[PDB]
Formats: C-alpha cells, sequence, structure tokens
C-alpha cells in the first residue's frame, strides 16, 4: 500500500521527506495541508496526528508524525541495506546524533525565528537576537564539515537531507561568506536532482513569509 | 573503555538516561556540568559539543550530543533483545515517533517555559500562555495512551523514560488532575525502581527554579 505524506511544501521538515521521496523514487500519494490557514487543525487531521504537524506519514497501519521518523522508516523500506541509514552502528548512530541536531537546535531556532516574524511582524521581532542564535548554528555545522563533506560522514545520509531544507531556510535571511564548508557543502546538495524537490516549498515559504511579515529578505543572502 | 556521561541532573533528557543506565545496570563515568554556572561554555566541553548541551556520552569515539540518541545507542549495546527498543520495525517505529514527540513537542515547550522563568523571572512570565502550550501537550499524551498501559504500547519502552522526566517536570508547575489516563500512567512510572534516578534532579531542578525565578511552584 502506497505511503500517504500529509504536506504542506513550504515547511523545511516536509522537504527533507520531498527530497527523500525523489532521491529513492517512492510512489507516495501526497494530502495538502495549508498549515497558514489552519487546516491542521481540521478534526479528521487532529484525530490522525493531535500533534496537528506536517510532516506525517500513513503507510498501512503505522503512523509517523515527524519527519526524522518518516526518514528513517521510508530509508528502511525503500533503501533497505542502504547508506543513507547505515548498516553499522557507529555510523548510525552519527546520522542520528545529526538528525537530532537538526530537530532540536537547528530547526528549533529556524522555526522560534520564523515563527516570531509571522506572529509579530518582522519590523517587531529582534532580528539581532535571532542572527545570534542561527549564526551560532552555522558555526557548528561549519565544525562538523571541518571533519567531513557531509554532515554525518564521508558519504550522503538522511542527515544531510534533514539539515539541507532548514539550512536552505535560515540562508534565506542570513548570508553564508564566512562559512567556506557550509557553502561548499550547500552547493553540493544543490547538485542533487533530489534537491529539485526543495525549490518549490522553499521559494513559497519566501513569498509567504514576506506577505505575512511584511518585508522583504535580503536577495543577496541566499546561496544559488 | 566504558562510557563517560557529562550531566547536570536537573535536566529532563539527563534524567531519561540516568533512569536507562539504572534499569540496565550500566557501568558509566559521570562527569558533571553545571549549567547554571555555564560551564557548558567551557573550552574542553563547546570543543567536545558544539552546542554545549547535556546530555553528552563519549563511547570510546562515539560523541552523542542527545539524550535520545543516548538511549537508542545505550540499548543496542547494553539491552539487545529487551524490549526497551523492540526489534520490530513498527514497534520500533512508534517508540521512535515517541521519542521524537518529546524532543520537537513536549521538550520544546517545557524548556521553553522554563527558560521564560530563568529571563524574565517567574512573575513576568505568561503563564497562561505557557499553561495553554503545555497543558496541549498533556492532552495529546491523555490520547496516546487511550489504547495502551504504556506511551508506545503495552510494554514500557525508551519513549516513557524520555517522556517521564519531562512530564515529571512540567508537572512542578501543572497537574494532572484532568488526565486519568495520564495520571495512572505517571503513578505506575513512579513505581518502577529506575525511577529513582529521576528524584533528585528533579528536586534540585524545583529548588534552582524557585531561587533563579524568585518564587514558589504550587506543587511546592
Ligand atoms: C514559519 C514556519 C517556518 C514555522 C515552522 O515551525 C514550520 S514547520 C511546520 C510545523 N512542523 C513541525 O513542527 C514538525 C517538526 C518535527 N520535529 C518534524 O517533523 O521534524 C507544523 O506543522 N506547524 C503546524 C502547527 O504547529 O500548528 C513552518 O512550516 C512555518
Ligand atoms: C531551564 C532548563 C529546564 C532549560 C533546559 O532546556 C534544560 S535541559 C538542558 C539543556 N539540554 C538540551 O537542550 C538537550 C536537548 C536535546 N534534544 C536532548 O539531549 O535530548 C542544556 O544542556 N542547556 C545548556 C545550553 O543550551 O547552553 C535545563 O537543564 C534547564
Amino acid at each position: 500500500p502506497k505511503p500517504i505524506l500529509y504536506y504542506d511544501e513550504r515547511s523545511p521538515p516536509v522537504r527533507s521527506c520531498l527530497m527523500l521521496i525523489k532521491l529513492l523514487d517512492i510512489d507516495v500519494e501526497l494530502r495538502f495541508v495549508n498549515l497558514f490557514k489552519g487546516e491542521q487543525f481540521q478534526k479528521d487531521f487532529l484525530a490522525l496526528n493531535p500533534q496537528h504537524s506536517v510532516p506525517t506519514l500513513v503507510h498501512g497501519d503505522l503512523v509517523l508524525t515527524d519527519s526524522h521518523a518518516i526518514l528513517i522508516h521510508l530509508a528502511e523500506k525503500f533503501d533497505e541495506g542502504g547508506s543513507l541509514w547505515p548498516q553499522e552502528h557507529a555510523e548510525r548512530m552519527k546520522v542520528l546524533n545529526l538528525l537530532l541536531f537538526e530537530c532540536s537546535f537547528l530547526f528549533r531556532r529556524d522555526s522560534d525565528f520564523m515563527s516570531a516574524i509571522v506572529r509579530q511582524g518582522f519590523a517587531n521581532v529582534d532580528v539581532a537576537h535571532h542572527e545570534r542564535k542561527l549564526t551560532e548554528a552555522y558555526i557548528i555545522m561549519e565544525r562538523y564539515l571541518e571533519n567531513s563533506d557531509f554532515m554525518a560522514g564521508p558519504q550522503l545520509t538522511l542527515a544531510d537531507l534533514s539539515i539541507v531544507t532548514t539550512l536552505s531556510t535560515v540562508n534565506l535571511m542570513f548570508p553564508l561568506s564566512q562559512f567556506p564548508r557550509l557553502r561548499r557543502w550547500f552547493t553540493a546538495m544543490q547538485q542533487l536532482d533530489a534537491y529539485e524537490a526543495n525549490c518549490s516549498g522553499l521559494e513559497k515559504l519566501r513569498q509567504t513569509m514576506e506577505s505575512v511579515g511584511s518585508f522583504q529578505f535580503p536577495s543577496s543572502s541566499a546561496v544559488v
């Protein structure tokens, strides 16, 4: 039975799942949930996922409500024995650790910045505060990449897919000029065919945020 | 060599690891990092974990910087064939999904509330706003418990360990009186021998928060 993905492509964690789906050529039914219209509070969706969040995957009787679980599940099912979710324990733990960095640190900070803009309007956000928090994330990722060309090791893993969608979102606002390894990695990611799955949603998010927040991102910032 | 855990027992994600260490009889070397003194920014610790967070586990050459990775790693190395981290794919994914709920939703919201107290003082926190956000988490967990005695199924898993430490922390402020499944589950968790590993740190957090936030929890 084909997996069903409830999605809003503006969302970075949704885009990571879209990227994996494209990378592994997985047949998935897409069901759109417009977050800015509050459709995630529809009684049926709420009953499916009380966290009212996307992505949400329905695959048979399995209901997953977090991009990182979805990434791992899809890797184990459509890339069984593969290197995206490595077979060797230490390597798999490294990937898991970076998936969790994306959730706990990078996404948390980007979400709190972007959500502030949605709630308060850009002109009323302490942008310098968020610049510091997100620059700190850039410095961390630069440190990770000083040892390897991918986030969790020498090969592409789920961690790269998870991190690149949020990094691309942070970089709508904050430039990467001071971060040579991060620039190299991001450019490499942009060369993947799977990266196309990031584009529509990133641009939609850009346009949506500028509308709701009443501002423009500096065009010079985004690496393209 | 044996695992080294950098820890501050006030931290909910530290306490889940302490619970697992007790549950599985794991021999670990503990190293205290006092977050309220900013010791997580000490040069050597920062070099080890640029996220300046606890728990951090060093196990040989493996450095883990997230409690959920630590729980999974320790279960895989020290509890092969156990039920805490089920080997059947669907069951494992359910546990993983709940671990990620704890990280992404429950802990995020509790951390935001508690940090607001630290930074603003309790008297200056929008408590109603946080009560709404955290009560929402209670509601969600009440739902998760509808078909089973534990968070991820009929048996105790890593998910319960991760969730109970944060839930016990939210419960410093907000009672479980309206949530019968959740209150039943929390009472059951408190009966586990391993839950003793949560006690010291929870109380230390209560005391630290009340001092730093210039207030007293209702539960105090
Ligand atoms: C403005 C912005 C960027 C704020 C956001 O946080 C997002 S992402 C959409 C959000 N999804 C999650 O929070 C899932 C995070 C999990 N850790 C994961 O799946 O990895 C969401 O569904 N929000 C809806 C809601 O909370 O009501 C965004 O898209 C907009
Ligand atoms: C005031 C309070 C409750 C705020 C907190 O957030 C904590 S928990 C300590 C914190 N640890 C993490 O943020 C790890 C979260 C990961 N997702 C995980 O391991 O599961 C921490 O180290 N903070 C220090 C810092 O950020 O500088 C707490 O203890 C105090």
